């Protein structure tokens, strides 16, 4: 007899050696997975009776596992197999003639024993802390640092696909879905690869919002991770110019009034954060020498050694600029119009 299906070798009338596939589950009993399923079904067939049996395999205690009815050819399992110590069976099936005078066939059959996805997934740290710059497109990547060189680097393996020590090099990719439980508008994470990484779908302002926390979660196909918490820091860029409430100031004063006397109180407002939203105050033009600013303060003060004359008038230009680098720097102007009175 010979196997079924037969396929011929090109330009010849050999059938081509055909070779059988099973595969199971490791730690689960005969009881649970008996019949095992091949296939192609097992079938030889003449061209009276025909005897199905196991000549030789590797490895060599095929025999503690493995047992083939000889009539049916149905396989079956002895004993639960531990994949730790066995993964695969390369067997060679026999097929005769149940007279004195066979004419055989052979035929492989390949066993795969299979780690079944009973463990969630995990990351490999127990949180992640990135960083962006507000001033950042759409597309831009999480930093892992201040200085938003590296990437932020995400890591999720599963022990169905390959353990790793807690210290261990990866080489698997688990080929898991990662998905964020919060903020899914602002940010998305690379569907693929085993180190994965984050994006804005949607830019970000720090006055807004300067923090955002939430936390991602892998899925295998049946289980989950436990959530682990992302944590994104926007960074400040200078994107706020320092204004004034008014661009005019009308100013009345006096004769009577003496240097060091208030004359008004500016003050510019910059949202921004750090020094990009620090601001110095400077009279540009237009004192004349009767007054002077606060370059802290914003407050504008009669000059030392100076006498206000009835008839003048004054158009002082004032700029309110942030302290940042200078080729980042902003500013703002107004102008205070004033005019001296008599008492
Ligand atoms: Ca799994
Ligand atoms: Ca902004
Ligand atoms: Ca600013
Ligand atoms: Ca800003
Ligand atoms: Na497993």
């Amino acid at each position: 007899p010979m196997f079924l299906p037969c396929v011929l070798v090109p330009n010849t009338r050999d059938c081509r050696p055909l070779t059988y596939q099973a595969a199971i589950p490791e730690l689960r009993t005969p009881e649970e997975l008996n019949p095992i399923i091949v296939t192609p079904p097992i079938q030889a067939i003449d061209q009276p009776g025909i005897l199905y049996s196991i000549l030789v395999g590797t490895p060599e205690d095929y025999p503690r596992f493995f047992h083939m009815h000889p009539r049916t050819a149905e396989l079956s399992l002895l004993e639960p197999v531990n994949r730790d110590f066995h993964q695969k069976f390369d067997l060679v099936i026999k097929a005769e003639q149940d007279n004195g005078h066979p004419l055989p066939a052979f035929a492989g059959l390949h066993i795969e024993i299979l780690d079944e996805n009973n463990q969630s997934p995990y990351f490999t740290m127990p949180s992640y802390q990135g960083y962006i710059l507000e001033s950042a497109p759409v597309g831009a990547t999480i930093s892992d640092s201040l200085n938003l060189t590296s990437p932020l680097r995400i890591v999720a393996l599963d022990k169905d696909i390959e353990d790793v020590p807690p210290s261990g090099v990866p080489t698997k990719d688990p080929e898991l879905h990662l998905f964020l439980n919060d903020y899914t508008s602002v940010f998305t994470v690379t569907q693929t690869g085993i180190t994965r990484y984050l994006t804005l779908l949607q830019p970000v302002d720090r006055e807004e919002q300067q923090t955002y926390t939430f936390s991602i979660t892998a899925f295998d196909g049946v289980q989950e991770s436990e959530p682990v918490i992302v944590n994104i820091q926007v960074m400040d860029a200078n994107d706020n110019t320092p204004t004034f409430p008014e661009i005019s100031y009308d100013v009345y004063v006096y004769t009577d009034m003496r240097p060091g006397d208030s004359v008004i109180q500016l003050t510019a407002v910059d949202a921004d954060e750090g020094s990009n939203g620090e601001i110095t105050y400077e009279i540009l033009v237009g004192a004349q020498g009767d007054f002077i600013i606060n370059k802290t303060t914003g407050l504008i003060t009669i000059a030392p050694g100076v006498e206000m004359i009835v008839g003048r008038t004054y158009a002082l230009t004032v700029q309110a600029a942030d302290n940042a680098p200078p080729a980042e720097r902003r500013n703002s102007i107004c102008t205070v119009y004033i005019e001296v009175l008599p008492p």
